DNA sequence: TGAGACATGCCCAGACATGCCCGTTT
DNA sequence: ACGGGCATGTCTGGGCATGTCTCAAA
């Protein structure tokens, strides 16, 4: 009964960002992100694995958290958390209380926070550097509840916040993503993908013919990814 | 679950890589690699012969260890071991423990590890210079599981991390592989590189909308430079 | 697991057996019967009206019971309960237990009980004489959860038992009805109606092999029968 | 490996037999019973029921024993058990020792044995009268190893049999089915019976014309289980 | 000795299943 | 209070995956 985190993309004094690999569409990809729609498509109890990257390596102390929110204004509000079901669902992680939906692997040095105040779920983890030879960092996420779980999300859509701050818990960078877990994410992903292609289409659009689904996948990121380049002069 | 090795390609101080074997001349059906795939099909607990590459002479002390990981994200965090079943047999040498997937064979120095903390398997062998006449050293490996083991890999695919090290364990190289252990690598390697193949030769064709003049343009030349190496069977 | 309560059908010395009604005039939407199917297809925690028919008029002290068993032989073993979800509900009368699935409206003679050996949910009334001028004593029941409910039903069909016992609990009559608990009881019972038809509209020949003329004897007449309840309905 | 357990039918003093539910083949069925082969198609841990009848009621304090023995004549004296994998999990179930392949579901008065002498597996139940109107008493059975899991039945038959004792432990009563555990119950059941079928076909047969698979499919099966009787009698 | 021919656990694109939203209708 | 669209978790037919058996042949 406080207030809603902010969700403001700061980039921050390092050059903080996250990245994402690259996946399939067909239905056997348990996890699959949109680059067109700032988007986590992935099923339930699947390991996400989540990149970043920075200019400049923060200093030793520096953590990243994770939290999340309903994306709908009126739904703001309300603590995200797993439904009564999943709830009773006993999972081996121990380590992470049950009633969290955001869980972080093979790290054990995460720590799992419920905010005295707030009420609010996250998870935090210390920032390491790029491996010897390497150019970013990866944590691995798992999500213990669809979106559409009565009692729970309920249909309703959220938001990932990664922040990176410091041992205080000052902000040093934020970015986010919206996430949505179920059954079919390569099926989901399309549908809306093709709504948001089925308006704003119209104006001076040159064709050209592609060999092959799988060639045809690569322009098609590398051109819905200028479209963003753009998108964000507004 | 625990904390995932790194698996990025590293050449080093050393210009560390491998190199495998054109098997077709006599033993070329209990163990073959794929280029194409970077991938080594191999039967259950048959000699593997890899191939080390360096340009100058590693310092005294160095080593070099092998690792296995599951390639898909989804089972990232699990550690890859043996099944139950074999577990228990009778094949042991007496030097490795049962429960490794991966030995090293011909070499008494091999060296078993059990990471206490991320409880990964790996074993590890002292650097050895090439043979007189010769650009590169040989290390012959066996895997005690098939790829297909209930209860062990159960059917998910590996990829093998070889690192090289110096005495103390820091990272001096860098280098991996894909492998599939199982009773007909023959058989198996034909039919996923016809499987790769159907995937790069797709007839069928698809349309992109672009939004820009000069932007269309860029994917111009682009896809007929690709429409052209296409030729290099047309 | 539990035991799994008999669902053969008994009309013992009173001739006891379930009847329903033709729903078409008003809240023939909420809640409609298929006599093809035996199923009652119903809206969640909506009235379901059921008749009770008697040859003669039960002792002194009988009862009727009600409880449900899943249909399928994979789950025939699990008892059947409310989700999670809606069993943390505000709907409850204060009679019925939160936890049963099975309610009976407008008695407060009805008894909930929880078997202390198998663990099986049930609700009792007294036995009561039809009106004056009816052959038939109507019991009203409510379904406290969707067929579809996770944690619950989860979307496997039940069955439901309506026995009629002594004073003491032995048997004296049984009868049974299917219930699917949904949010459209007229579009699925269309469907699965429907469903029923083709499997029946299916014109395919296939021939016999039987040895013996006392034995074709005996298939040839079992066959023109079903040939009669065939064309018996066009 | 000394003796071997009776597998000899004997209906005894009280006219005990086994009877079974009747079943299709679609790809729904985690259960299936084959009349013509006497054996038991069904999947991993799922529900077999399995009916029990009597001419007349065998004494006080009757019991029900359920074991498993490899059909083939050179596995017989080899003891049937989990595998590796399988054994090592511990089940929800506390009761039965995870070492049983054969488990009862919904029966707290189920003992299990572990044989002292032969060190042969057995669960044992209590007997139980039909109720009211009932012909048959039923016990449902789970198998915890499918029929090709390696280091266990390891791709070996097996037989159940089903004695019926005293409460001294005396045989009163006997008989068997072969049964199957597998992923494609409906297809192997297909599959068997199609092979058995294209052999034993030979002679003087009348012929019978029938629409519907369904119906067909009845009919052949009870036709078979006729022809089963046939060749069990000199 | 190696390539068919089985034997047998799993995968997946395309339905099907099923609670909700929504504007028209008795 | 009713069909038609959506929204979405689950099902399945045909095929794929994969260890093992086999018989004729360098
Ligand atoms: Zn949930
Ligand atoms: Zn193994
Ligand atoms: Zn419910
Ligand atoms: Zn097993």
């Amino acid at each position: 009964s406080s207030s809603v985190p902010s969700q403001k993309t700061y980039q921050g004094s390092y050059g903080f960002r996250l990245g994402f690999l690259h996946s399939g569409t067909a239905k056997s990809v348990t996890c699959t992100y949109s680059p067109a729609l700032n988007k986590m498509f992935v099923q339930l109890a699947k390991t996400v694995p989540v990149q970043l990257y920075v200019d400049s390596t923060p200093p030793p102390g520096t953590r990243v958290r994770a939290m999340a929110i309903y994306k709908q204004s009126q739904h703001m509000t309300e603590v995200v958390r797993r439904c009564p079901h999943h709830e009773r669902s006993s999972d081996s992680d121990g380590l992470a209380p049950p009633q969290h939906l955001i869980r972080v692997e093979g790290n054990l040095r995460a720590e799992y926070l419920d905010d005295p105040n707030t009420f609010r779920h996250s998870v935090v983890v210390p920032y390491e550097p790029p491996e010897v030879g390497s150019d970013y960092t990866t944590i691995y996420f798992k999500f213990m509840c669809n979106s559409s779980c009565m009692g729970g999300m309920n249909r309703r859509p959220i938001l990932v916040i990664i922040t990176l701050e410091d041992s205080s818990g000052n902000l040093l960078g934020r970015d986010s993503f919206e996430v949505r877990v179920c059954a079919c994410p390569g099926r989901d992903r399309r549908t809306e993908e093709e709504n948001l292609r089925k308006k704003t289409m119209d104006g001076e659009y040159f064709t050209l013919q592609i060999r092959g689904r799988e060639r045809f996948e690569q322009f098609r990121e590398r051109n819905e990814a200028l479209e963003l380049k753009d998108a964000q002069a507004t």
